[PDB]
């Protein structure tokens, strides 16, 4: 169980670092930037996908399994990677992508032949309607309907994201074994473990049935279908249980009972999942705008969902610890400050995340307090914002084009993939070349240089948030207890281990607050392991906190 002490540093490989100079992260720049993560000191890599696609979802579209996408080098590239994280006492995990596939794949290029094509069921097709029309009402995640027809055999195939990713026939046996066969081939080559793209999906209610009422719904059948559990069960008795790995599945869709079903480990399953509850709170419940329908940032709403999965797999399961990834914008620009209050704020929340139980995960550029981008609209690349702009400003005209706009600078995915800013040199260090997407404006005040030269750094914190979970067993397996539940800006909460008491209070707020402890821990002496703000205490029966202040002492 070593993945319960690790901390995952997640890489987007093709804006990491360009060791060739075309514009394009790639596998040789991983291995040029392995000594850099192993100083910070995480001892896990994942990367984002890497295998041969077209790069209609930037490597979550694959078309060949067993093989590199060409911009990030060859297998041969791969296989020194893997030899270069395990030279330095590291494990890497890998994107398992295997709800759909692309278009491309050769499965898919069979498949859509005909009817009677020997690789016809290994995705879902369906009749039109009598007029035409799709089988249901459901959606895609990108945008209009997730079903597209094919004149060839008047059928639709289905897709619960792009069009050129056509999602996988799970009830097929075969094709099961095709995934678990991927699976050995890179464990046998010595990939560590698999964090498992929107693993929630897989399943599927066969009866496609219609959402009740907006033309397009995503929904309750978009995951935990009838078979997840069986088919993850299964994986793990084929593949997962005769290799020392790790797991995490993205678990769209999960609540805390489903996330149980996923992670306890009597039920031979994963041993962790991401969930998106802590990540939906700043959107509204139900509008047909979605993520982009966003609302300020409530704390009570972050610590009651947070608490919710601590107490939950407090005893049971596993829980993973993220605030951002690929997917998310840089969470303090998000919900808190990304100037003035940019050091303090982006250690407030890394120490919230850091002292809960759980599995860390660190996102490429996080560590610096890397922020969103003041691009204009034309300047992003994710096809997300392209087919949401057609919906939503276009032909629904629910937001205004100004409102779009605004949403897209808090959230969209591309925040998250400008290129790592390395320096203040040209394209911040990240290439020689043109980056395949714009850096950052503000790169020359923040990047890994001025870090590593600035003892003060979110570098350096971050840093020593890790060598503490390393020291201090209570950060790992002490329980978790909420406090101050009701205060607007404080999130506080205890963890206890064998008579010891971890105590986490951070100000996530720009504003003075008070902490207060609870009458029973008024009289505990505590040592000060990290504070984002210098200490000289051992009382802290109340604290008066500046703003974004973050404090964690141990009980002595
Ligand atoms: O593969 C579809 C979807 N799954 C979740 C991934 O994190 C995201 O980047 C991707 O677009």
């Amino acid at each position: 169980e070593w993945w319960k002490e690790a901390v995952v540093y997640q890489i987007y490989p093709r804006s990491f670092y360009d060791a060739n100079g075309d514009g394009f992260g790639d596998l040789q720049g991983v291995i040029q930037k392995l000594d850099y993560i192993k100083n910070l000191g995480a001892d896990v890599i994942w990367l984002s996908p890497v295998f041969d696609s077209p790069q209609d979802d930037n490597g979550y579209d694959i078309s060949d399994y067993k093989n590199m996408y060409e911009k990030f080098g060859t297998n041969e590239d791969m296989f020194q990677l893997i030899d270069e994280v395990h030279k330095r006492g590291m494990k890497i995990v890998m994107d398992l992508v295997v709800n759909h596939t692309s278009d491309e794949h050769a499965w898919f290029a069979e498949s859509r032949k005909s009817k009677d094509n020997p690789y016809r069921d290994y995705y879902l097709w369906k009749d039109p309607k009598p007029d035409g029309s799709e089988p249901n009402n459901w959606g895609s995640i990108f945008s209009g309907s997730a079903w597209t027809y094919d004149e060839g055999t008047g059928q639709y195939y289905l897709h619960y994201f792009s069009k050129k990713q056509p999602d996988l026939n799970w009830e097929n046996e075969a094709v099961r074994r095709e995934v678990y066969d991927v699976m050995r081939f890179w464990m046998d080559r010595g990939v560590d473990g698999w964090r498992m793209d929107v693993i929630g999906s897989i399943s599927k209610y066969t009866d496609f049935p219609d959402y009740e009422t907006r033309s397009y719904i995503v929904g309750r059948y978009h995951s935990n279908g009838p078979r997840l559990h069986e088919f993850i069960q299964e994986m793990n008795r084929e593949v997962l249980s005769h290799y020392d790995c790790m797991t995490v599945g993205e678990a769209n869709g999960s609540d805390i009972e489903e996330a149980k079903k996923y992670t306890d480990a009597s039920r031979q399953e994963l041993n962790m999942i991401f969930t998106f509850e802590h990540m939906d709170i700043d959107k509204e419940q139900n509008s047909p705008n979605g993520k982009w329908q966003i609302k300020p940032f409530d704390l009570i709403a972050l610590k009651k969902t947070m608490t919710r999965w601590q107490t939950g797999l407090m005893n049971v399961g596993w829980n993973t610890l993220y605030f951002e990834n690929h997917d998310q914008p840089r969470v303090i620009s998000r919900w808190g400050n990304d100037r003035k209050l940019r050091k303090e704020c982006a250690k407030a929340f890394a120490t919230v995340l850091h002292g809960m139980k759980g599995t860390p995960f660190i996102y490429q550029g996080e560590e610096i307090g890397m922020v969103n981008s003041d691009m204009p609209l034309e300047m992003y690349d994710d096809l997300e914002i392209k087919n949401a702009y057609r919906e939503l400003v276009v032909e629904n005209k629910t937001m205004s084009e100004k409102e779009f706009v605004k949403a897209v600078m808090i959230k969209g995915r591309d925040h998250a993939r400008t290129p790592m800013q390395w320096d203040a040199g040209k394209h911040a260090g990240f290439t020689a070349g043109d980056p395949w997407i714009p850096v950052n404006s503000r790169y020359q005040d923040i990047n890994v240089k001025e870090s590593l030269e600035d003892q003060d750094s979110i570098f350096f914190y971050y840093q020593k948030l890790i060598q503490l979970r390393k020291q201090y067993k209570i950060m790992i397996y002490g329980d978790y207890q909420l406090l101050q539940e009701n205060d607007p800006q404080v999130f506080s909460y205890l963890r206890e281990y064998r008579g010891e008491k971890l105590l986490v209070v951070v100000n996530l707020s720009e504003e003075k607050a008070l902490f207060e402890a609870p009458p029973e821990l008024i009289h505990e002496r505590w040592k000060v392991l990290i504070s984002n703000y210098p200490q000289e205490r051992a009382d802290l029966k109340s604290i008066s906190l500046k703003p974004y202040e973050a404090v964690m002492g141990i009980s002595i």
